[PDB]
Parts: C-alpha cells; structure tokens; sequence
C-alpha cells in the first residue's frame, strides 16, 4: 500500500509504502511550490512567459511577430497593412511620418491652382 | 494505509491502498509526462500556446487581434492608428507602400516651376 | 506512514496513512479540477491569461505594448513603424485613412 499513479492514463507506477513520487517543472514559466512543512502543493504559471508562439484563432504571435490570416503582419522587417486601409491616422508633421488622405487631397487642391 | 486527496482544497476522496490517481493535461497547453524509472513527473507549459485572451494592464491580445486600451488595434480588418501619427515611415516606392511627409512636401515643392 | 512526496526534488514531506495531500492552483491563469468523486486531476492553463509580459526571442508584448528589436513597436503613444516603408496599404477615402504611393502618384499624374 501502496498506491497506482497514471499520467495522461499511461501505465501504473507504484508509489509504494515508504516509496517517494517527486513532482517537478520543466521551465521557469511554470512555477511548482511546497515546503518541508505541509504536504500542500501549489502549481502556477508565471506572469512574465518565455514562448515560442501563441495562436488565438487567425492571429498567431511569435519569435518573428504578429500575424494575422488575410490581415496584417508586424515583424521586424516592418509592418505589412495586410492590403487592408490604414484608419485612424494623425496628420504627419515630420518627413518620416505616414501621411492622411486629407492631407493629400489638401496638396492636390493647391497643385490644380499653384 | 490510505491518503486523503484535495483540489484546491475541494473534492476530497480517499486514494486507498491499492487505489489509482490519474493526473492528466487539460489539452496540448500543458505538458505533463511520468518517468516510472525515478517515481518523477515533470509539468511543464507548451511553449506553442493555444489561447482565446491575453490581458496585460490595458492591452490586450485575443481572437480578434492586439488592442491597446483606448489606442491603436492591428485586426484582420487592419490597423487603426488610435488617432495618433505613425512615426518612422521610409518613403513609398510600390503601388501600395505608404507615403510620407517627405514625399508629399517634395511634390508640393516641384510644382512650383510647374 | 507512508510515501515521500517531493517538488523539483525538494521539500520532502511524508504522506502519512489517514493523511491529506492538497493540489492547488496559484493563480487564475493555472486551472485544477478534479472530477468529483473520481481520483483524477486535469491540469490546463487558462484560455484567457493574465500576465505581465511574454518575451519571443526578439518580440515583447507587456503592459506598455507590442515591441519587436530592430523593427516597429505599438504602444499607447502610437505605431512607429521602425524606420522601415509600411507596405500592403488600400487606398485611403477617409480623411484619417493613410494614403499610398499609387494615389500620390496618381496626382502627380493629374497635373
């Protein structure tokens, strides 16, 4: 006595009496807690994560960036608006600044008569 | 000789002698494999995640795309500038690159003679 | 009792016989549930996470936004695209819709 432990309904492995089961991590973004006092056993996950990637329906991020199917990608070698409209745009003041189309059509107002 | 088993401090049972514990992932986001020949079982989390959410203060990364709170979102539909500029533009050279400022200044300023 | 329980080979304690073992989660973002009744326990992370930070290699979404080294970032300050062209851009129609290089070439064009 003596006891039968199964993980993802594998085979039984004994823990005998006077046996020992040792529970440990793989990796720092899981957090297993217990002390020599209480048998009491707290398992967590870290707030701040290592991953290799993460996909939540159409958007997957990753060690490259932030995909999304039919939609937009950020990676380091820029942003690609995904052939979608860029909206919500501050007029640019500075030359390396994405412009608006009120300033556009601003300038081609003038350029009909300048 | 049995022992008393709780879940968050909930649904005690009784694991008997001679009784069977199973522990086992809730699906591919958590990783947990027995090795029978030391009595161990190391839990890890996946380094690929499946997820619905992600909440971290206001932003915020889910099935529709990356928000920050009142600010600018990237979404299938396309990203939205949060009526802020979009700094660190280089100039548009491709049909759909975007423009900026520098490059419409420099139009405005070759009309001039014409 | 009894059988030896250890965490990362630590912290041994004795599961005595008519003793108690308790399984627990830390947070939100970590789900135990046992079935009942029934000696087994499902361990899963939570489908909605609240965190801190994640770091993807050269990629870093936290609380402030979405970093990547040597390329964009998207915070509350706004986009800044990384000393980099934005390429895929539709046309814009709306006065705060972004405009690309064929619509200012288009311009150019007309006059």
């Amino acid at each position: 006595g003596g006891w039968n432990l199964t993980v993802n309904n594998d085979n039984n492995t004994v823990v005998s009496s006077g046996g020992a089961l040792d529970l440990s991590s793989g990796s720092k973004n899981l957090k297993i807690v217990k002390d020599g006092k209480k048998n009491n056993v707290t398992f967590d996950v870290a707030r701040d994560l290592t991953l290799k990637s993460i996909k939540l329906d159409g958007v997957t991020l990753n060690e490259t960036g932030l995909f999304i199917a039919n939609g937009p990608q950020i990676t380091a070698s820029g942003i690609n608006a995904g052939s979608q409209k860029i909206t919500g745009v501050a007029e640019g003041t500075d030359a390396n600044d994405a412009v608006n189309f009120g300033q556009l059509k601003k300038i081609e107002t003038e350029v009909k008569e300048q």
